[PDB]
């Protein structure tokens, strides 16, 4: 419940980074195509009740690994947009400034 876990508040946030096979595995999940959604829906759940509006009051740090894993995953192949308009849409607040950057530096939801 919680807990400390390993440094800060993160669900081996390493393993999500570590390569697409896992990060496209996550985003993937998070379109709920099939034996997906549900298994990365522990990260689901804990991002979404925390990441964004979920966990205003938590500390800080999460953000941080967000932010960063928005950065690496916008250029990793900016799905992150992908998976925003299938989970985190109606939000639109947090992932803005997620998004902004990637008009700074180009990379954007291959829209076709």
């Amino acid at each position: 419940e919680d807990k400390y876990t390993d440094k800060y508040d993160n669900i081996n946030l390493d393993e999500i980074l570590a390569n697409k096979r896992l990060l496209v595995a996550y985003v993937n999940c998070v379109m709920e195509r099939g034996k997906c959604s549900p298994e990365g829906k522990e990260l689901k759940e804990h991002l979404q009740d925390a990441i964004e509006n979920g966990c205003k009051k938590c500390t800080e740090n999460q953000e941080k690994g967000a932010y960063r894993v928005i950065e690496h995953l916008i250029k990793n192949e900016i799905e992150i947009w992908r998976e925003l308009t299938a989970k985190y849409d109606p939000t639109g607040n947090w992932r803005k400034k997620y998004e902004d950057r990637a008009k700074a530096a180009g990379i954007v939801i291959p829209e076709e």
